[PDB]
């Protein structure tokens, strides 16, 4: 019915991952700053939504191969999540 | 009706109250840029639009959390206001 | 019939008019590099297709309200213009 | 049937054509960042997943005129590829 639950979930399961495995990734090139857990999770944020302000992003093979996961799978899931809020807005638009 | 004015209601109620929340979690961390009302209200259009320039951005938990909470009703309601232009717009693509 | 001619047309526009008040609105301000035409027509582009790389973007109150008039009539023009490239490639996508 | 691999070849294509083009294009021109196939392949996919981190970006003419195709063929073809992701996902949002 509301499976846009289902979507909610597999779009933290790709912010989750994602950021877990580009610290996995980028730690070990110097000068990389993708590098801790917390502010990975909010870069999994700023790609999955593709604002993208650029504070934060891969230096690596591996990090920027993490990266393209994420863009794949979670603009994906976002879309969805904010395709299924648009339908229910609407739905109150004719309940004036 | 034309509810495009709702979700145009909704947008700017993001926008003020983003930016207004913003200023309030980013002041108190060393090196914040987004600490002033006026530039932190272009910084909610840059987030709600997807464009990200990068030039303001949280660093802060709350702030960073408050720009999830921009990104995820403001392109939801900015996708529904592009949505009824472009709409509008083909209505007249074929009065030629 | 292909009303995305149309939308290519108030696309051109939009980049144009917006790298022009764009460059006019910016000289003025110390520290603006969005000052010269040719590369401010570029900007528009890239505030358009929400990419927004962050090279180049505006700094002043006029400036920044050119480029949402640049966000609301660019990002609904190019999503016009890359609907109908979407929709053409499908028409091919079955005469394998 | 499944013509969501054409347009996967298509961004290959376009991702793979566009980083070639770009190096070919930059190169020549002093403080040139984009210079180098590898990192150049990234920021392919920066540009059409229109994420646009900002580490990568062109700054001649014609580096800049590749970009705005990457652009349109690129976001346009990354759009389809995630709108038959989305598709597939509602599939099986209903055999709970
Ligand atoms: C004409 C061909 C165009 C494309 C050629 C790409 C060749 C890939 C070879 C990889 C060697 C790594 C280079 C290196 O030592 O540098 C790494 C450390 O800086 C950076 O890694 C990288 O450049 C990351 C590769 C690009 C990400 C791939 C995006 C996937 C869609
Ligand atoms: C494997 C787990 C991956 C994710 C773990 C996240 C843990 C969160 C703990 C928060 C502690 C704050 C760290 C700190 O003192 O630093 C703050 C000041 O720099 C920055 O705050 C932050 O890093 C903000 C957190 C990320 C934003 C959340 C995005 C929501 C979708
Ligand atoms: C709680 C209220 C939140 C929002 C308040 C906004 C008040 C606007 C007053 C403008 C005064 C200019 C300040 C200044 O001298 O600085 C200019 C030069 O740096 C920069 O101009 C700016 O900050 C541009 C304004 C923001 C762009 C508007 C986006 C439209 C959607
Ligand atoms: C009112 C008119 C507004 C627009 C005028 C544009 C005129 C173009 C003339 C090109 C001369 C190059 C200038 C130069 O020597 O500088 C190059 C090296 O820095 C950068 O090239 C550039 O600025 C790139 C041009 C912009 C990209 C075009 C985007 C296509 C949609
Ligand atoms: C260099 C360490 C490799 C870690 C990569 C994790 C898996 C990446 C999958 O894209
Ligand atoms: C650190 C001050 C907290 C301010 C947070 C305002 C409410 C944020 C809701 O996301
Ligand atoms: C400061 C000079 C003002 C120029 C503004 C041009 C018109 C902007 C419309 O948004
Ligand atoms: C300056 C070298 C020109 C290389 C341009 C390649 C073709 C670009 C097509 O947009
Ligand atoms: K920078
Ligand atoms: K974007
Ligand atoms: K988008
Ligand atoms: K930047
Ligand atoms: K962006
Ligand atoms: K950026």
């Amino acid at each position: 019915w509301r499976c846009a639950g289902a979507a909610t979930v597999l779009l933290v399961i790709v912010l989750l991952a994602g950021s877990y495995l580009a610290v996995l990734a980028e730690r070990g090139a110097p000068g990389a700053q993708l590098i801790t857990y917390p502010r990975a999770l909010f870069w999994s944020v700023e790609t999955a939504t593709t604002v993208g302000y650029g504070d934060l992003y891969p230096v690596t093979l591996w990090g920027r191969l993490v990266a393209v996961v994420v863009m794949v799978a979670g603009i994906t899931s976002f879309g969805l999540v904010t395709a299924a809020l648009a339908t229910w807005f609407v739905g109150q638009c004719q309940q004036q």
